[PDB]
């Protein structure tokens, strides 16, 4: 069943001995292959077999779904994981916050450890929090996958802005946008992101929900964002806000409000970036990558 | 597989010897159960199984896509079948095609026949479009299921005006947007509108893109009007347009263009009905139902 | 002066013996004429001559102004007279009044006084105010010409919505809309516009702003509408609302928020338009013509 | 007269001997003053007195208007002066001409004559439009002040875009929205646009209805643009185009379709403004400041 897009999940609902054969821990980190650069299953990498089901981060190590999931980071596979009163809309062409133009301060966090690897930890989200804070951070991307929720527990407890991100994105696709374009992958991304939409609406810290890092002009993209739209009319939906891939140009998104989901890789140029980021009103902010390495005072001086 | 609402397709692109078993023809006519009121596979109901598909009108007889055909026709089973310069838009909030305000003198036709039933002859549509031609009649909406790829041609050819309609109907839950406000069943719904749009986005007689008879708020159904919209610019997609159910209110629909997608059951109001044609600029027209009984004078006079 | 439109009015800013010759109180009452139905000079009738103008309700008999005083009333000439927190907005196409959708139970009012005539005296003021809550009154429309300036704290003070009425209004010409699509007539219903928004912008009862009763499609009345839009973008602008005029029709206004600024002359009918109201999300109320005559049960029951 | 702002016109419909005292032609080139840097009367400058007018270019030397001619140019006063089928819309945010994207190559142009001075001449006519047309030259825009009749009528004959410019402008006030946004001066900017709207609607060269150089935010501007929106609704205005002043930020107004009615002062940055115009979409071009001096091949080979 991990070949075909059309089949999405068996018997899903709505939102430990092991054995390794050729055909919350990772089985690539006590050694079984080489990494590469009613009962809830939480964070389950690729497919896995009462029902079946193939969205991971919402067992085999290959499936039909991990040609949505071409962003970077390492490949491991196996089992990962186990109310407020705030307005955000678009009025006028401006992201607006409780009435107050809304600055994103924000930077990308993966959800990765040091020893276990991209299981997660309850001490690392403190130290994670209190770092971001320290630092002039007042909001948070879930890079590319969605976080644990315990992770939105500690944000809208501490009050941090947090922006959804959902597992869809094609960087290694020529053309990017044949995943996208294709009617036969709407299925795969409709089940991605409305699961992501259903766990993750009842957040005041969730602001703003984000279809996918880049991946085409949309077609399919664009149904999940105005699917959350008219199921959740309250957050915007981002891919109403245009995220520019890493821009020099600024113009070209600019002349098609602007939130830059990535820059100033880690930092070149950012004194620029925010000097428009203060003096342009459309120029809402961005978000900083990466806030950890996959294996910080200039930042704090410039917000 | 013809039980999950995940489970859409297998192997399934883009767009004889018979045996009965207790688990271009119809088996219930020949008279195998009650009847109840790159190969290509065109007009198969239900499911059947090199790959799988259950998108019937775009072999079992009970399926699990047989939720969304809550239309009233009579139920068989088995296999059923084998460009223009024009612009339609929504400018200024009225139906335009070329320049000139649109008014729809249209009927609503099923794909019926006295002997063989569901199955379609190529004669009945010519005697058909010449009826409708003869009386007055300028638009067919092609009820509940999309028809046969001939009707399209001969309109095209007749220059007859065709509103496509998405076979997604729920007339029969309790409530009937139990199936549309829910994730779980999106796939099943892309399936069935995109198909359709990509089999007939290239006939200029198709001026209308519907997406179901009725069926709820949305949620789900809005995602392929838009997706067809985003695919299909060129075309307004019904569901731009309100489709009002059998309107006695005229008032509720206006106070939320206007066509009526059922009215005038076969034939009373039909003279008031076309006074608020004739008078009001948003009620652009509406589809008589029915074309052909499922076993014509007076609207000749007023149209 | 008072034979161009173009000359509005001289050294104005922005906002007793008597003796009669062939060519606060009226002349025609004490008896010289046949009635026919910083200094401050509030409520001068026609023109007057420092400087000049014939803004009036904002001394000769007839003026060029005269022929945008098209309402019904009895003409009479002279000199007449001497902050909160709420949103109205039109989101999604509905009237909404602090979140809540708004209901308007309103009646028209006129400055009309039974031996004055139309000077207004100020306890006239508190038995209107007192009269029209006792009798599930919960807006008020200030016919033709705005109010003396205490009304309208009285009602903020009182709780009462006020819709301000600009005086102009073409019910005599033929067409109506002469006066209102030639552009020579646009400065004399500007400085009739922009005056009234200035004085009364600042008041918390004054919830929306009206162009006039009916004139024409538009052209220089849309002009004042979002002059006050961009100059006081809290209030909608109404002639964002649509106005019919005596509509029995509704269809015809529907198919183009719904205010009936006229409905139910004194009172058949009323029954169909409150349930109308009740029923229909769109149609928002209206406004009872009139209050008091020009020389009650049923409403307080139907409200 | 020539003192009040509400004194526009005296019976002025819709659209030689001299003597110099103390209190087409220029007399101040004949010597008479220092120049400093049904009856038919175009181009009059100032206020002359059957009736009288003060909208100058649409006899004293100052009046009320100047205030809202604080245009760069020499300062004269006296006589100046004695269909085709296109679509131009802001459809997607992109201006569209006849269904391709229009490229404006386009420069400004002043009426002005070497000897005479803004006196216009007939042949200069000629060896403008072909000047401009040799030089990749595709639009004109009538600086500051509309162009004599005959100006539009070479320009439809041989081909030549056309952006129509009311004479208003405030570069001089402190604030410059002091004159824009009070309603004392709202009936002259209107008798000021709407004549020029009426003398010009008919010439299938004006594309596009420009209200100022730049005044201010707006308040009075924009109610004259959509007057020609609604009056002239085939033509877009601008002031649906937004017009920088000599950007250098494009970003700033980016971030609020872009025509550059100021850009490259004759020439440097030429290069990276024609890049832009190239490879922005909604950056459709710009006109060059100026055409003529008011006493070349390199906006050839870059256009």
């Amino acid at each position: 069943d991990w070949e075909n897009p059309g089949v999405t999940q068996l018997n899903r609902l709505a939102a430990w001995r092991f054995a390794w054969f050729p055909a919350p821990s990772n089985w690539q980190m006590h050694g079984y292959d080489a990494p590469i650069y009613r009962i809830i299953f939480d964070g389950v990498n690729s497919a896995f077999h009462v029902g079946y089901g193939q969205d991971s981060r919402l067992v085999l190590r290959w499936s039909d779904g991990s040609y949505l999931e071409d962003q970077d980071m390492w490949r491991m596979s196996g089992i990962f994981r186990d109310v407020g009163f705030r307005v955000v809309r678009i009025e006028n062409g401006l992201l607006l916050l409780n009435g107050k133009p809304l600055l994103i301060r924000g930077v990308n966090r993966h959800e990765h450890h040091p020893l276990h690897g991209q299981v997660m930890d309850e001490q690392t989200m403190v130290q994670d929090i209190l770092l971001m804070k320290q630092n002039n951070f007042n909001a948070v991307r879930c890079s590319h996958y969605p976080n644990h929720p315990l992770w939105y527990t500690l944000c809208d407890r501490y009050g941090l802005y947090v922006v959804d991100e959902a597992n869809i994105e094609t960087h290694g696709m020529v053309p990017m946008n044949r995943l996208t374009d294709d009617p036969r992958w709407l299925p795969a991304m409709s089940e991605r992101v409305t699961r992501m939409v259903q766990r993750d609406r009842n957040h005041p810290s969730v602001i703003i929900w984000s279809l996918g890092n880049e991946s085409g002009h949309g077609a399919n993209h664009d149904a999940l964002y105005r699917w959350i739209k008219s199921v959740d009319p309250s957050r915007p939906v981002q891919y109403d806000i245009i995220c520019p891939m890493y821009a020099r140009s600024i113009k070209k998104w600019l002349s098609l409000p602007l939130i830059l989901c990535e820059y100033a890789h880690a930092l070149g140029g950012f004194a620029k970036y925010w000097q428009a980021f203060r003096q342009y009103p459309r120029l809402q902010g961005g978000f900083v990558w990466d806030w950890v390495d996959q294996s910080l005072t200039e930042a704090k001086h410039q917000q």
